[PDB]
C-alpha cells in the first residue's frame, strides 16, 4: 500500500513542516502519492539538494521510524534553539520544522560546535540538516556573530564542507533569505560530525529505515 501525502510534499512531510502530519502514519509502504501542486512544502524557501534521488530512496520502504537524534535542548545547551519563522506558522503563530532545530546566539556569543551520532542500530538512519543563507550582512551578524561561518559534516562516506555566502533572493512567504536542504544515509556502525560556527539548522529528528528488506 501507498504511502498517502495529502496537501504535503515529500519534503513538507520528510522535515517535518508543522502542517504535515499525516492522516495514517505507518511504517512500510510500497510507493507514495504526492499531488501536483503540494500546499506545504519548505515553508522556508530553498533549495532541497539531490531531491529526486531522495524521492526515489522514500519510495518504497520496508521499515521506517523517526526517533530524536542529538536528544533535548539539553544537547545544545550554549545555543539558542527556538528561532522560528512566520514562513512556517502555525495556527497563526511563528513555528518551525520538527525535524530540524535553528542554531542562533545565546547570551551575545556564538561558541563553535562539535557534536557526533552513532548509528547503534542494525539499519541505516536517514539525517537531515540545513545551511541557513541570509540576506544581508545585518542579518549573518545579528544570528551567528560572525561574517566568516563554516559548516563541516563528515561520516565513513561522506564528507562536506560548506562557507555559506549572503544572497538577497526574492520575497518568498516573507524571506528574502533561504534555508538549503541536505541529507545523507549513515550505515550501521558508522558516525556522523557536525561542526559549525554559524548557519547549521541541525538536525533534531532523524530516521531509520530498511529497503527491500523487512
Amino acid at each position: 500500500a501507498p504511502l498517502q501525502l495529502g496537501n504535503c510534499s515529500v519534503a513538507g512531510w520528510i522535515l517535518g513542516n508543522p502542517e504535515c502530519e499525516l492522516l495514517i502514519s505507518r511504517e512500510s509502504w510500497s510507493y507514495i502519492v504526492e499531488k501536483p501542486n503540494p500546499e506545504n512544502g519548505t515553508c522556508y524557501p530553498g533549495h532541497f539538494a539531490d531531491y529526486e534521488e531522495l524521492r526515489e530512496q522514500l519510495s518504497s520502504v520496508s521499515s521506517f521510524e523517526r526517533f530524536e537524534i542529538f536528544p533535548k535542548e539539553s544537547s545544545w545547551p550554549n545555543h539558542t534553539t527556538t528561532g522560528v519563522s512566520a514562513s512556517c506558522s502555525h495556527n497563526g503563530e511563528s513555528s518551525f520544522y520538527k525535524n530540524l532545530l535553528w542554531l542562533t546566539g545565546k547570551n551575545g556569543l556564538y561558541p563553535n560546535l562539535s557534536k557526533s551520532y552513532a548509528n547503534n542500530k542494525e539499519k541505516e538512519v536517514l539525517v537531515l540538516w540545513g545551511v541557513h543563507h541570509p540576506p544581508n550582512i545585518g542579518d549573518q551578524r545579528a544570528l551567528y556573530h560572525t561574517e566568516n561561518a563554516y559548516v563541516s559534516v563528515v561520516s565513513s562516506h561522506y564528507s562536506r564542507k560548506f562557507t555559506p555566502e549572503i544572497a538577497k533572493r526574492p520575497k518568498v512567504r516573507d524571506q528574502e533569505g533561504r534555508i538549503n536542504y541536505y541529507w545523507t544515509l549513515l550505515e550501521p556502525g558508522d558516525t556522523i560530525i557536525f561542526e559549525a560556527n554559524g548557519n547549521l539548522i541541525a538536525p533534531r529528528y532523524a530516521f531509520a529505515l530498511s529497503r527491500g528488506f523487512g
